[PDB]
């Protein structure tokens, strides 16, 4: 299943990621983003209306020098002191964010369009490819519309979260490590159920992919 | 005359759209009133507007809370981050600050992101608020969260003339607790819903749709 998830992948599809029944037990949408285009981004916001966020391998953070936000708000607080109120000293270790910044690529204009929100990510996707690492500063600014995930150091074997699974995935497909998702909202209000998300994927001719999977095959 | 309609409406809970200017953003926002928002609300706009759903303060309730905007937290926090100091927006193209302030979920959601999550995370920070129990902001909420909140400009549309600004105007017009929760209307080209597109909406579904100007004006 990992491998013919892989080749769909490859083609510039979206597959369907489950994590756990214990971790979210959400379903995200994923594209590897050096293949994202507006029209993924106007499915995601249509049928899956989560966050649409980019998660990027922790190799690649590091040498664009992206943490993650609660680090930039932790050490903030020093300044503003309703950050340290707000610290998520409640979250269960395994469920941690992996929220780093915003971004907008600079010759977007409000940055929020699939047009804006594509060429965001496929040009950060590209820069990351191409090792101009340098010009991160030169062509984005922050805050903007496209929120972006650090993976964990060592991806699956320390963190469980699509952000991790997905990640492992374009990493296993000889890809570049950055993947954009989007959680799967139901009409209920709440996440759309397994049951829910895979008969999506029937319906549309995509695959769908238990973490576990990912998981197994990346160890 | 509309303003005074797009009033009512927002105090009995409706939304309403708002589009700012053809020589600013040129977007329509869905509006409504956070103290009064649901779940349905949340859905609607993630599958009719598209954008991020956003809730703006009046610069007021910021003080109060000692919310500052995010370009400020990443301005400090760039003494340790190095990679903030290139990623400066002062660049953004049609205003000359954002609006984008902290990210927050309520402490007693799960994952943050579903419609009923959501819509619980913003009415009862929008409850918070209107009880008076500010010193009860980090007891309930904490940050990085699924809700991105949006800070007015002091003076509001006396300074700024964003949606941020003029939907917390109408709010403030209406008696009622100065914060809305606002979402950019996307068309399926890849671009910002049309102006006439946006019309035909607000014909279809019978609600009031402003202008900035007639905001301005009147407040
Ligand atoms: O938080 C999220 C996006 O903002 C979603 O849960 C997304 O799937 C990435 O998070 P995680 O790695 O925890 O699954
Ligand atoms: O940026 C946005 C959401 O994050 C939207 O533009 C929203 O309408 C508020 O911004 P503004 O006050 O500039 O109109
Ligand atoms: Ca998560
Ligand atoms: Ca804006
Ligand atoms: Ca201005
Ligand atoms: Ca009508
Ligand atoms: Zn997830
Ligand atoms: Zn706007
Ligand atoms: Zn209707």
């Amino acid at each position: 299943n990992v491998e013919k998830a892989i080749e769909a992948l490859k083609k510039g599809e979206i597959i369907l990621v489950y994590d756990s029944d214990e971790r979210e037990g959400e379903t995200d949408m994923v594209v590897a983003s050096q293949f994202i285009t507006p029209e993924h981004i106007r499915i995601m916001r249509k049928d899956a209306g989560g966050l649409i966020c980019t998660a990027l391998h922790p190799d690649i953070c590091n040498k664009l020098g992206i943490p993650f936000m609660v680090d930039i708000l932790e050490f903030a607080s020093q300044k503003f002191k309703v950050l340290r109120e707000l610290y998520p000293n409640d979250i269960p270790y395994d469920e941690k964010s992996s929220f780093s910044i915003t971004i907008n690529h600079r010759k977007t204009f409000t940055g929020i369009t699939d047009n804006d929100r594509a060429f965001t990510i496929k040009k950060l996707a590209e820069l990351v490819k191409e090792g101009r690492f340098n010009d991160f500063g030169k062509e984005f600014r922050s805050p903007g519309s496209v929120t972006l995930l650090r993976a964990a150091e060592g991806l699956v074997k320390n963190r469980q979260g699509h952000t991790e699974m997905t990640v492992a995935l374009a990493e296993l497909a000889n890809l570049v490590p950055i993947t954009t998702i989007c959680e799967m909202m139901g009409d209920d209000g709440n996440a759309m159920s397994k049951n829910e998300t895979k008969r999506y994927a029937e319906k549309h001719n995509l695959i769908y992919l238990s973490g576990e999977e990912i998981i197994n095959y990346y160890l």
